[PDB]
């Protein structure tokens, strides 16, 4: 016997051993007589449209695509929990972290970024780390990725951004044109596109790599202060990355490389855990922080703000069936509790609306409903109603208006929202140049080593030589102010490549 | 203190006396601080996208609606049982009948046809009868109306149909050219139209009408005998009607008499039944019939297939939430368990198709996950997978192919439609030229007395005259075949209105 | 008969010699036979090669869509919009640029509550939106035959669309539902005094006001900017309906509004409104005896005068109400330079719903529909694909912005109106600003003592079937407004408990 | 300057040096100011709901996305034409063929089967070869394959094929117990896999492949005589094939190198195009055919049937928006004018109704409405309305309903179809066991060689030996029925790899 992935229908079976097996049945439960021949008038006469066992069956398999995910296709996922291991409630009164040794409910789905539903899982892109607490406050989704930090500060420029990472409108092939000219014309690219053509650039398998919140958010705690915080959740299996060759290789032997590591990982009992921190910067602390404590494109440095440990992620239980647990799941960065709540980060902001939106869309109105979107560890009651496929009972008859005199939801004052107070115009304020450099060069310079920055630079301009030469000379100028020595070492590169 | 339905609210509040509100939530199961105010800049600024609350409710709020049935778009619904009387298993193997005494828990809804979602229930038209059956063998859809023929017998004509019954295309008025172009045009009409325009065109409420079958089915024994069928149920409240003048008055004072009327019924113990019968054909018998047992403008003389008693209709329960239960159920008269199959009849045969071709349409592709559709007496096992809005385990980790040697589930040859020999060419039959006239005679001079006859006449002239000329003509000649005096009257009666 | 009766004659005339063309399926195949169904054999079964049938059946299964989750019923035409008075010193906007420029429109007129099938002639205020086809785009105005409204907040809304509609369980009207709403939330008040006088059933779409409702603000060429109100007034005058006739109506011709407007075109009865405005600067903002913003509030004409501006033209019935009817998709947001909105909480919360219910509603390109799309503008930007994409997706054009190849740029000029404000970010309770005194003034002055009379039995006619205790709350807040509105409505209660 | 493809923005860029950029816009035609940023309180404030520039362009980014094909989502589509080149109109009345030098607009689309989006183009896997000829009756869509057969017989069992050919309902991963178990348990399939398995199995790029309708179709005269077809598209590039080392490296370096190919091909001047081609069979020789001529699992022996020349594909325009004019393209085999009619092959029957319904889904009700798919070359006349994006004028004002007395449109009597006599029960009659080894056998030994043979069984053998055993054995037995080299071969391999 092979991997325990590949035997996934014989432990099934076996499972079912001393078992009769289930009449097949129509979707309306009929019993069905022969779902091997179609009715026709004769052996060799046409189709009878009588035949509804058949249309019943075709009408269905017609239907059993949805959208994918506009971004983030590719995936995997697995379930378990996460445990407060530290008190925290000191800044934040969210119920998840009210006590340590509390356990909560987790569903968690790892994916690639470009890539639609049928590309592989080892090449080189952030990834996505999708994390939804099922908490008695409702669902607390950290929505994070393997990175701190992201290509653009601004959620306008994301359809754009993704628009140049994906496919050429026409041809239809990734067009390195389309990926440098935007990253050349817009270096706050700079920090993440280096992280990107790191080592860290392909990791080997999701339990290899690190989890963050990225955005800032903030933290209120029962008092009702409020603190801003960072989510931080490193590997236990410690970080472990893939050689570009192998990388390659694989990305041919096995595309589902990431989904079937998780899956065996966890079949057969070693599951992968993480450590959960958060960073916390105070109100007076963020006034002078040397950059925009908002940025997306920055990190706040350890040395000023350490890693304060608060638990463990544990996935310890995969799929049964991926298309109903993976990939009609929904995260939606919006959904916070009480104690977790929206920093003015503009990128999250944005966020904010964009994933509830797009689920209506690619799940549908009442995405909630499924099972593994919905909160059941909570009881949900308010004032919405119907909307396409409501499966519950849809609240009853409870008096569907807010106010009414007949007690239906009450709202809890203890629940609303931290206030502060923010000055200034109300317009467009452009940050393309909120500093592009600094960090990336401390990246380069103190972060990585000569080997790392040998390989960084020939991954940069592996791919970049395929760019016009404008192009390239403009990503280099960006390059060059970051570092000479980082803007030079790529250059002498392209120049062998063309 | 009132009628039981304007009680509604009233007594939801008392049967929670003794008890505390419930939190008011967002989706996601998050509490809400405050849902009467959004959040703003200052008192006099700009609204938030940070307000998710608000948002999260509108954004439901803005979905609620979903396409109205193409038709019987108004109606109410009611829930019960049936209950064998009498032995048929000699005719029939469902175990719907399986023993006397047994009950099946049913859905029913009743209908309009024309009308939209806001239009009166006290109109002229016919009236839809559904009642679905959550049979161990799944679930037995027999969609009904008032009457026990149609306007047509080619399903092809049914779109044509119900757009000159509908609004006109342009104006979007309702149009008397439209709907007796159509009418004088197509003959076939002749016997439900006299029907409509009796004194059972406006049924006094839903429960003092009848219900049939209309089509002619096919029923199977245990030993693989077949014979055809019709059903019947008839109204144990007693055939009761409104006046024109009355149903006039009635959609203006209260356009939903239908929905009060029942659910105050039920709500005070009143429960409405129906005695329900069969009619059954040999065969040999069908080789006999004057006509074509399959023309859905034909009916079975009482006198020569007696109705035979098989069961009751009872209608014990109202729904909870009206969306969820009623205007989301599906009826499908494809849905037929062992022992029920169609008949050769082309309007059946076309309704095997449109129903849940409709229904994956103004539902969703899993309309049967619902709660309200699902045939919950019978577990549903099948390879039919994924699909959107997928509420449930979408059957786990299941083989999903057949044949599989893991344990899936496995076909049923008992369960095999019966078959019946044809020979002959493919191809489209005529049959505009039927007899049309025939039993309409009957009907004319034989179940309806001088008032009646007369009131028909008044009735059919009352909305007639609003037609054309040409039009009028056209369908008084064909009133005259069907008798002199009948179309005489009309003729006389157009004559003074003009 | 009249016009709207004889669309199909004057359709079968407009052709008249011309035979009829050929029938195909939606591919374009001839149809040998669309009479009758393909089987084998005269009483045998239907085959699944007739494709012709399922190809008609399918897509007759498929007519519906969602109605609109209000204003469901409604009638439509389209015109034009003629500027007669220059306001160039108030807003930029194309539209307003010079006297005698003319815009293409598109109206659409409907009732509130009530579904697809339900009558015209109802008490409920009546949706007046126009759609301005401008080279700087669409600009939605998306207005009320009322210059107010019931609630100043947007999250009370689709609780307040509730109460006004169905009950969730019997699905009955429910004046428990509508009273305890009213009765708990007295900001409605004004518009509720509104809403049972005689303009609560206008004779008709032709005889009734139009109002954005909302604050606006202007912004002209110098980038100064000020408030605004938009009014048309019916060039055709208020005619009302006394509630015997609505009734009647509303059983002889549940669609007395679609016919009439349709007759009225068709007859060269071209009906028209004079387009004005009102304006209040930012400094008289300041000083405004209440929030400005508050759409329980109007600005009397007093001490801000009707500026007038243009006219809008109803000259052409529409061909076929589905797809230029019951298609069209009117946003709030949609305002060309020129136009902005107000921080007018209500207004803000439109901004969202609309574009958000129509993806639902129509689908992600709605703007695609012939109807929908601005014509009049040439689209360009960085927005592609999704369901059902009609055009040419904006061929192989570069699909990101910043970019080297030529794509379209923005255009600075086109940057909106920049404040400054301050306060707090959180939620400030208004259901305690002034509530009565407006509506004191509607009822002491605006009507005259038979309008209060009907009104006062209007509202005790459909009151009078709540639970007391909600006939209590009501009466108490009437009676803030007005001893005597209280006591009349009570004595009248009164008599049918 | 490089491949054309990659030239793509640089050339449309040229294409427009002479004129202005035109002016950004939101979707409603409003100019924008900056799209480059957001409007928030402050530098560092939160985001606003009156940014609806921002809400414009995501909301619709949020829904780029559609569902992707059920199957063959992974394709590369080209535009040109079909000419005349033979006279056939003694075989078919058909306007397409009505006289030599006429020339029909086409649409094509190549693709694999199984694998998504995302996944990779030279894999073992059939072709799909799709072409639509835009005709002055009306549309009509020829979805071939670049084989003349298929895998199954019946339409019933395809989902179930497809499932077995997919992922793992669980892992999610490519499941070879799932492919070999269907395969071993239905030898139907025994021909295909045969052909699958062979050097044609990933031929090189789309232009060196071959394209046939597979099914048996009904031709019809002027005369209204009949006779029954087969279509073949012989490349005029010739045949290509790529090894599987080769195939393994570019499925790597190039996962789209199918849509590369073609379009530089296009863009080069070097316009593809194939032979067209007939067989023959009169209705007396489907009475002599040795097995049934309507079974999708025969071809028609060459010498027997003889190819008859007719016309030419050819290909000279790549497509300017892939999305609009690829992805959104739809081929309906129901989609057929007169003089080309379906035959009783079950699997056609069945794709007769699969491919508009999966329409109405993927795309929508209206899907005909999107250009690309709207048969321009016709004028569309009848009695449909509405519907989900209705982009048209909706027919205007004319009447709705037929038959009416005022002018709409008129069928056609000389469109009636070909008729055919049948008779026989209306049952399930089982096709598993028709003769499913002899021209597997032929091809064998006949068709390949001893090389040819031998690769065909290492690839056979490469892929099955990850089953398990019990499955080997079976597969091995079916291919041992059809020679005894060939399971013998096969075995051997087994043995090795195990
Ligand atoms: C009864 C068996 C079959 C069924 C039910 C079936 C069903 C389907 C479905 C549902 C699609 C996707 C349609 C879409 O999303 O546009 C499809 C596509 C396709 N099938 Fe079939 N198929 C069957 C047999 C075949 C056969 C035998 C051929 C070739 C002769 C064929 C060739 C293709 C091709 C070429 C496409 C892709 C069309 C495109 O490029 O857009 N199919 N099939």
């Amino acid at each position: 016997s092979r991997d325990p992935a590949s035997d996934q229908m014989q432990h099934w079976k076996e499972q079912r051993a001393a078992q009769k097996a289930d009449v097949l049945t129509t979707g309306a439960g009929n019993p069905v007589g022969d779902k091997l021949n179609v009715i026709t008038v004769g052996p060799r006469g046409p189709l009878l449209v009588q035949d509804v066992v058949f249309t019943d069956e075709m009408a269905h398999f017609d239907r059993e695509r949805i959208p994918e995910r506009v971004v983030h296709a590719k995936g995997a996922g697995a379930f378990g929990y996460f445990e407060v291991t530290h008190d925290i409630t000191k800044y934040s009164k969210a119920k998840v972290f009210e006590h340590i040794g509390k356990k909560t409910p987790i569903a968690v789905r790892f994916s690639t970024v470009a890539g639609e539903s049928g590309s592989a899982d080892t090449v080189r892109d952030p990834r996505g780390f999708a994390v939804k607490f099922y908490t008695e406050d409702g669902n607390w989704d950290l929505v994070g990725n393997n990175t701190p930090i992201f290509f653009i500060r601004d959620p306008i420029l994301f359809p754009s951004f993704i628009h140049s990472q994906k496919r050429n409108p026409q041809t239809h092939l990734k067009d390195p044109d389309m990926v440098w000219d935007f990253w050349s014309l817009r270096p706050e690219s700079l920090h993440q596109v280096s992280f990107l053509f790191s080592d860290r650039g392909i990791p080997d398998g999701h339990r290899h790599m690190n989890g963050y919140g990225s955005h800032t958010f903030k933290l209120v705690n029962a008092n009702g202060e409020a603190v801003y915080c960072k989510f931080h959740y490193k590997t236990d299996q410690g970080i472990k990355n893939l050689s570009v060759e192998d990388a390659a290789r694989l990305s041919q032997e096995d595309p589902d490389y990431g989904i079937r590591d998780l899956f065996n990982a966890i079949a057969t009992g070693k599951y992968p855990s993480w450590t959960f921190y958060i960073q916390v910067m105070t109100f007076n602390q963020a006034e002078t922080f040397p950059f925009n404590p908002f940025d997306l494109t920055k990190v706040w440095p350890h040395k000023d703000y350490p890693l304060i440990p608060v638990g463990k992620l544990v996935l310890n239980r995969n799929p049964v069936n991926y298309f109903a647990e993976v990939e009609q799941i929904a995260f939606d960065p919006s959904n916070m509790p009480p104690g977790i709540e929206a920093s003015p980060d503009k990128m999250l902001q944005g966020r904010l609306f964009a994933y509830p939106d797009t689920h209506r869309h690619r799940l549908g109105p009442n995405y909630l409903h499924i099972p593994v979107n919905c909160p059941y560890r909570a009881r949900v009651a308010n004032y919405q109603r119907d909307g396409p496929m409501c499966m519950q009972d849809n609240q009853g008859g409870a008096p569907n208006y807010y106010p009414n005199s007949f007690g239906a939801p009450e709202q809890q004052p203890s629940a609303l929202e931290h206030s502060i107070q923010y000055s200034g115009e109300v317009r467009r304020f452009n940050t393309a140049n909120d500093d592009n450099v600094t960090q990336v060069r401390a990246f380069y310079v103190n972060v990585l080593n000569e080997e790392q920055r040998k390989r960084l630079c020939e991954n940069i301009a592996g791919h970049l030589k395929d760019a016009q030469i404008f192009i390239q000379k403009k990503a280099v100028k960006n390059f060059t102010e970051v570092h000479p020595d980082y803007g030079s070492h790529i250059q002498a590169l392209l120049d062998k490549y063309n």
